[PDB]
């Protein structure tokens, strides 16, 4: 069996990484929980066992076979290369390594083949991208993809544990204290690292991450660039609007595509139903469609509202929902680790391609 | 001055109709509040005056100059034609008459000209359509519109008082009692008239109104058909996805357009800023964009996140927000009434063009 380390064990994704590992088939002989200095010495469960949390350092990775990182891009940048030097295979949830050509950016149902040539780091895409890829890959396989326009409805847990607490507190202030939403005080959302913070309670904030030079946010640009890398096709046109709404868990997406060839809607529905990881929930006669509250706790990605555009011959609209901490993060990561195990890919990398510090 | 009746005075829109009339320039000599048998005999204020609510009937409109209806499609179908027969000019918030060729479907900043030939009923479009029209008309004027793709983020007050209360109750059960959102009991949302109801708390429901036979909902198809009528151009391709989210007031929209001519973003921002009823809130260097919580209580429509598509030369994305009970409903209606007054159009219609349903 493996020694597995969870880096960021105390965070929102980390807690789900623990659950997904507890529920995993991976043969784990030893589990280690790593976080920051302020968490060291605390205890968290692995099943029935008490695990003492350790500080993450450049020397903490000796003897580790697999490390799952979800402790912020800074932490991956600092420590993942030391892990690789120590002989670890890293699965990274952060954005840091995603566009490095030496790093596979993987959704196992779509591009598991990219794992074979890994150099010790495998990147998990962002939540919003992952669920979109699970929904769209079976369509691309049969009819191609020319363009995507997506508008998202993203849950606050994607911004971490603090964002969840901020949202709950704000809603209580409005509902219990009669505070006007526009009068609420915010400290984290829309983006912890940006200059100004705004309430999310009873609001829709069209900003996730910070703004890039082209007036799209980094979240929107990640959907664009990650799609192109995962589907191995720079010709797919992708433009996104990424919006935070008052939901704690599960992202929803209104997704428009134009295919290369006309894709009959009943065949599109069947292709999605048949695709591993995607579940068709589409029966409008009985008001059946994906819902955030129903998706929470499931590893599946749910697709419905599938219908042709009213005018564009090759246009199709749909609604895609998945738990953003599960398929959107921790489950995609554990699934990658399970796929590495299946394929005999859990072993030290000989050539170090990642600069130390 | 005018005698003005508010039909549906007690509902979510009706309360804002009252506020908008209290703040109006219209010369009002007499106000009447009409509702159903449920509220008849109760009292509501107009400014400092107590007004007794009356049950709406086919004979309730004698002496009325202007009637503002927001009491559901069936109420407009039943009573608006009797109001017209009585000599009233009706401004209707419901969907009932919107697609009738004898009925102007008006957003005053866009197609006030259509009021001139009214036949006693002027229809307000749906809230989602109204704010989109305010944002897009100044763009259409200069560079044309080939297509629109819109995804909405709609507030629950659009579904009425009961839906507001349901949303508040559900959120309290989760946040104060620790109820799982899945375990919540719903009675109204997504659509009061449909067969099944779902929680809205911590959810996003991709259903507004009921489904039509093409698998789009009636709300989505209203955005399509109303856009074509208001802009007087059946060639504009419009497809919509309409989603309810946990917001009490103000709808937000992610709007994609393709123009006929390339429309430089800096010029688009200036055109929207200059357009009556539209306010540019777009300064990403300082994280300025429209927000539902800031739009509440304002008659303006706020537009930002304006940017060109990454690939389509003529594509533009934006974010449009307005208070759905104000510009989306009560303010559009009062603004129409003020515009009728300005144009000398408040007077009886001789020829009845609408079927009477209570004979
Ligand atoms: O993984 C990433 O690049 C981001 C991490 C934070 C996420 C959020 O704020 O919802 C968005 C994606
Ligand atoms: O005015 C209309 O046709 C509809 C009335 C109900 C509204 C809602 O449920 O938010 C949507 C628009
Ligand atoms: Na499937
Ligand atoms: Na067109």
């Amino acid at each position: 069996g493996y020694t597995v380390a969870v880096v960021g064990a105390t965070g929102a994704v980390g807690a789900q990484m623990i659950k997904m590992l507890e529920e995993s088939t991976l043969p784990i002989d030893k589990i280690r929980y790593l976080a920051s200095a302020r968490s060291a010495g605390k205890s968290l469960k692995f099943k029935d066992q008490d695990i003492t949390i350790e500080e993450t350092t450049e020397t903490a990775f000796e003897g580790v076979d697999i490390a799952l990182f979800s402790a912020g891009s800074s932490t991956s940048a600092k420590y993942a290369p030391y892990a690789v030097k120590a002989g670890v295979v890293v699965v990274d949830n952060t954005s840091y390594f995603r566009q490095n050509p030496d790093v596979p950016l993987v959704v196992p149902e779509v591009n598991a083949h990219a794992l074979d040539a890994h150099n010790g780091i495998i990147a998990c895409p962002n939540c919003s991208t992952i669920q979109m890829m699970v929904a769209l890959e079976p369509v691309r396989q049969k009819w191609g993809l020319d363009r995507i326009i997506v508008s998202t409805y993203q849950a606050v847990s994607g911004a971490g544990m603090g964002a969840i607490l901020e949202t709950q507190r704000e809603l209580r202030e409005v509902l219990n204290d009669g505070v006007k939403p526009c009068d609420l005080h915010a400290e984290i959302l829309p983006s912890g690292g940006d200059k100004k913070h705004y309430p999310i309670a009873f609001n829709a904030l069209p900003q996730i991450d910070v703004f890039t030079d082209n007036d799209y946010t980094y979240e929107e640009m990640k959907m664009t660039k990650e799609t192109k890398k995962i589907m191995e096709d720079d010709s797919i046109a992708v433009s996104a609007t990424c919006v935070r709404i008052p939901v704690l868990s599960a992202h929803s997406e209104s997704v428009y595509i134009e295919t290369k060839e006309v894709a009959p809607i009943e065949e599109v529905k069947a292709a999605i139903a048949a695709f591993p990881g995607a579940v068709l929930e589409d029966d409008v006669a009985h008001q059946i469609y994906p819902q955030a509250i129903n998706a929470v706790g499931s590893r599946d990605t749910f697709v419905g509202r599938i219908r042709k555009d009213l005018d564009a011959e090759k246009g199709i609209h749909m609604w895609v929902v998945s738990d953003n901490l599960l398929k959107g993060a921790a489950w995609n990561s554990v699934q990658i680790a399970e796929t590495l195990h299946e394929r005999g890919l859990v072993r030290p990398t000989a050539e170090l391609k990642f600069e130390l510090k």
